[PDB]
């Protein structure tokens, strides 16, 4: 048994809610949040940039050493850094930006992250301002993850719409 509540479950390990993931994670604290980070861990928009807000850019602080120390990520790869006051732990997950050009495959290597953590609350890779189309990265992800995952989707139409076209 868990936290985390008003989840609409697709299968096993998959679970769905129209929620924002700030608040979500604010009032669950899970032991993982994920970000749609990008590889310069900037995070300056979309979910990324909400999460940092609310953590008083301690999240960009906390980032900004990361990379001066490590280099910037792969596209597909991941780190885990601190959740802050938002989560035990943020898992930072670089899905394909489709507004670069970034290799769609990828978003398969990108949620096989996940699987390295039993439990997780996170938003649909590659969705948003990175371009892909949600209801392909939530296929992959039912298709990819095997740990238990809880998918937070900001807009209720979208929700909606996932749900409604889910096989
Ligand atoms: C609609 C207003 C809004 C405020 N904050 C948001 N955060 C994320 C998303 C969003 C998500 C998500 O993860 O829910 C996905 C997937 N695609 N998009 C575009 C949308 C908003």
């Amino acid at each position: 048994v868990n936290s985390f509540s008003g989840y609409l479950k697709l299968t096993d390990n998959v679970y769905i809610k129209n929620a924002d993931i700030v608040e979500e994670a604010k009032k669950v604290k899970p032991t993982v949040v994920v970000n749609a980070a990008n590889v310069y861990l900037k995070h300056g928009g979309g979910v990324a940039g909400a999460l940092n807000k609310a953590t008083n850019n301690a999240m960009q602080v906390e980032s900004d050493d990361y990379i001066a120390t490590n280099g910037p990520l792969k596209v597909g790869g991941s780190c885990v850094l601190s959740g802050h006051n938002l989560a035990k732990h943020c898992l930072h997950v670089v899905g394909p930006n489709v507004n670069k050009g970034e290799d769609i495959q990828l978003l398969k290597s990108a949620y096989e992250n996940f699987n390295q953590h039993e439990v997780l609350l996170a938003p649909l890779l590659s969705a948003g301002i990175f371009g892909a189309d949600p209801i392909h990265s939530l296929r992959v992800c039912v298709d990819t993850v095997r740990t238990n995952v809880y998918l937070a989707v900001f807009d209720k139409n979208l929700y909606d719409k996932l749900v409604s076209s889910f096989l």
